[PDB]
């Protein structure tokens, strides 16, 4: 099993989007970058913000597409092709409607599950990349879904999510060291304290 060498966080650009649930992936990758002192810089060539540096003994690339969510593939696809990074070496963090705040899962393969960022990426690199599904809750009904993902969560729900994110952060060592089964067990076992 492949080392994770590219970690992508999905979200929307702009300060009106930064605290919205749909940017759960950006939160994770931004906090990761600063945890390890990796600088995220404008990378217009790949329509994103990107960095690279040492994470627990490995050279890891970080990517935040700046394309807007539904166009995320225009930044992910050419970036991973250009550096010749196989999907099996990619981790994509994103908000997951189908899990509650404070729930977090690592998953390998599968489709987009309705997620409009993943929808723009599976067609072009296939489904064989890892995903960190950061639960954001489901708002009730289909009509509300959109104002939910594009809205800021209340305090209580934000803490749950931040707790889930702190936990996945403490497992990235296993991911970059190629221990994916072990990461999966330990991420998937998380429940708020």
């Amino acid at each position: 099993m492949s080392n994770i060498s590219l970690i992508v966080g999905l979200g929307n650009p702009g300060s009106e989007y930064a605290q919205t649930r749909h940017n759960a992936g950006f939160w994770f990758v931004e906090q990761l970058a600063d945890k390890y002192g990796i600088t995220l810089k404008n990378d217009p060539k790949f329509h994103g913000i990107s960095g690279r540096g040492n994470i627990e003994g490995h050279d890891v690339r970080l990517l935040l597409p700046m394309t807007y969510m539904n166009r995320s593939g225009q930044s992910v696809v050419p970036f991973s092709k250009f550096y010749q990074i196989a999907p099996e070496a990619i981790l994509i963090a994103h908000d997951e409607l189908d899990m509650n705040p404070g729930v977090i899962r690592l998953k390998t393969g599968g489709g987009h599950g309705g997620h409009n960022g993943l929808r723009d990426i599976v067609p072009h690199i296939g489904p064989n990349f890892h995903r960190l599904r950061i639960g954001i809750g489901h708002p009730g009904s289909k009509e509300r879904v959109s104002g939910h993902v594009l809205g800021k969560a209340p305090s209580n729900e934000q803490s749950l999510m931040d707790g889930a994110i702190d936990h996945a952060l403490s497992k990235v060592k296993l991911l970059v060291q190629g221990q994916v089964p072990q990461a999966m067990n330990q991420i998937n076992a998380y429940k708020p304290a």
